[PDB]
């Protein structure tokens, strides 16, 4: 499988979510699927980001919990985990 690369930005987001009650079970399943280069099912709204954010992709773990990630050179890079406002609106 791909090697995981958790950026520090992702670690901080994850630790903040945990303190706010986040359950990471679905996240873990999504991560494994991505590491195996398999497609996510339709609920995850998996897609490529545009503009500034290329070449990253985004999927929805929950409606206010988005995962921003990239497959590059044998890694799955996990960049951010949080709300649309936190990730994209400087929140």
């Amino acid at each position: 499988m791909l090697k995981l690369n958790l950026k520090k930005s992702f670690q901080k987001d994850f630790d903040k979510l945990l303190l706010n009650g986040f359950d990471d079970s679905v996240l873990n399943e999504v991560i494994l699927t991505l590491r195996k280069k398999e497609p996510l099912d339709p609920q995850f709204q998996d897609h490529a980001l545009k503009g500034k954010w290329k070449p990253f992709r985004e999927c929805h773990i929950k409606p206010d919990v988005l995962l921003v990630y990239l497959v590059k050179d044998d890694e799955l890079i996990l960049l951010r985990l949080g709300s649309h406002s936190e990730l994209f609106l400087e929140g």
